């Protein structure tokens, strides 16, 4: 018995992270961040060793709609590439129905990101206007979010987004944060609460988020449907959040060291 | 096949007493955000079901010497009910014994002052004494303070347990009618989903101050290994994506809300 998890994430600040120095240290030494210090508590309180593995394709997951292939991490734990996710994996219908969820670990919800004097401070005022062009991120449960709402003013969004050109779709949160910051206020970028406030934090000091969530959810360490590992890992998230663990965290990686002050 | 019993507690404005129930039988007797809620669910997994009210008014909590478990807790475990439906909180305790689906609302414990009270946060407290405080038996956020090591609420633990009168209330109306009778002697350890509610409604007395102690969610709890869990978890996601969760939020918490704004 005894194996080695197999544990996939994916490079994304501050969950995971290339360290300075990588090219001279290995295996998970390599990284750091959030989820990395997770990884380590999970295995510690599961009683299990553990090999993190940055998912090929650089995705989280969503499902082809013509092959039905899964790609990203979600893939990985579908087609028996891993063992186990730990990242900002958002707890999904659609990928409830594949794979299991712990309870979330960490809160968020679908926010707003412009540069600094743009005229918008709501959802409502993006889908109004038309001078400022907006999106989000390409396979992630926000772009799903918009497909799939039955929410008139959001499917009015979705509407516009899917068949805006050029496309405003992104193929990683850095992208998209970028593009905000090159668009001098032409462009706002739909994405997850914590990493907007994340990169709220981060110099050059010249984005952030305005308004409120458009939901509320969370991210949940996933295992493959029907895997032996989810009770023990469901249990040692519940112990984390009680003991503060997840919090201390959450503040050692987004504020104890931001540098917009 | 057989009508489901689910287990719920009288706790404004999830489940409450319709102000002509005398006149009124079965679920009719009932409305609230549960109340609600449960309709949904049942719709949604395709069950018919009855409302009864937790025997004792309790949440949930072990006799350290018996092991016996009482409130909607104990309901489950000794197979008097087949779901409960309310505000209760998931628990690595509770999880032992039961199974809960994912959140489906959000908070975390908080502090009721009545207005003009001299307390900021739970240091304030921790550090005096003309101003008394307490918390709600039988519940989670007692454990909270029996079990924490952070500084500041071990300290808070060991001044409520001994503290005569007793500092603590069998309900949280109890808790909340001793607030606003003390002149700001007392305040009030309670989930911030119910303080802000009762921030909202006349006499306009009370308040919601500083920030939460955790972060945390109520789930849907069943027996454990019960059929119903399946489905019931299902429903939320699907309630959740669908903003369905949020409505209800909106129409018990603010909507029809007493104190203007
Ligand atoms: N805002 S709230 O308190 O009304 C609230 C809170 C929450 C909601 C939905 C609403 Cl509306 N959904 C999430 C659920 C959706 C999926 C992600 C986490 C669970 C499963 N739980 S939650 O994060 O506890
Ligand atoms: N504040 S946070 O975003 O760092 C955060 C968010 C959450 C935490 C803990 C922290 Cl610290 N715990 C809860 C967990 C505790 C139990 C109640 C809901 C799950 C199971 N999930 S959560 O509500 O998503
Ligand atoms: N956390 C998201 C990806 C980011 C996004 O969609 O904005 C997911 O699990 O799909
Ligand atoms: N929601 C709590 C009860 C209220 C409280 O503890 O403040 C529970 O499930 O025990
Ligand atoms: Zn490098
Ligand atoms: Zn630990
Ligand atoms: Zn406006
Ligand atoms: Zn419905
Ligand atoms: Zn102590």
């Amino acid at each position: 018995a005894n194996k080695t998890v197999v544990v996939t994430t994916i490079l994304e600040s501050p969950y995971v992270m290339m360290k300075k120095n990588h090219e001279m240290l290995e295996g998970n030494e390599r990284y750091e961040g959030y989820c990395v210090d997770l990884a380590a508590e999970i295995a510690k309180h599961c009683g299990f060793k553990y090999k993190l593995t940055i998912v090929g394709d650089g995705k989280y997951g969503a499902r082809d709609a013509d092959t039905k292939i899964w790609n990203g991490m979600v893939g990985e734990l579908v087609y028996g590439k891993a063992d186990i996710a730990i990242a900002p994996l958002t707890i999904t219908l659609v990928r409830e129905e594949v794979i299991d969820f712990s309870k979330p670990f960490m809160s968020l919800g679908i926010s707003i990101m412009i540069k600094k004097g743009t005229p918008i401070e709501s959802a409502e005022d993006l889908s109004k206007q038309t001078e400022i062009a907006y999106g989000t991120l390409d396979s992630g449960s926000t772009k799903e979010f918009f497909r799939r709402s039955k929410i008139a003013v959001f499917d009015k969004m979705w509407t516009y987004m899917r068949s805006a050109e050029p496309s405003v779709f992104v193929r990683t949160t850095a992208e998209g944060v970028a593009r905000v910051r090159k668009s001098k206020g032409k462009y706002a970028y739909l994405l997850e609460s914590t990493m907007n406030e994340y990169i709220e934090q981060r110099k050059p000091c010249d984005t952030m988020k305005v308004g409120g969530n458009l939901d509320s959810k969370g991210y949940g360490i996933a295992t493959p449907k029907g895997s032996s590992l989810g009770n023990a890992v469901n249990l040692a998230v519940l112990k984390l959040s009680e003991q503060g663990l997840l919090d201390k965290l959450k503040n050692k990686w987004w504020y104890d060291k931001g540098e917009c002050g």
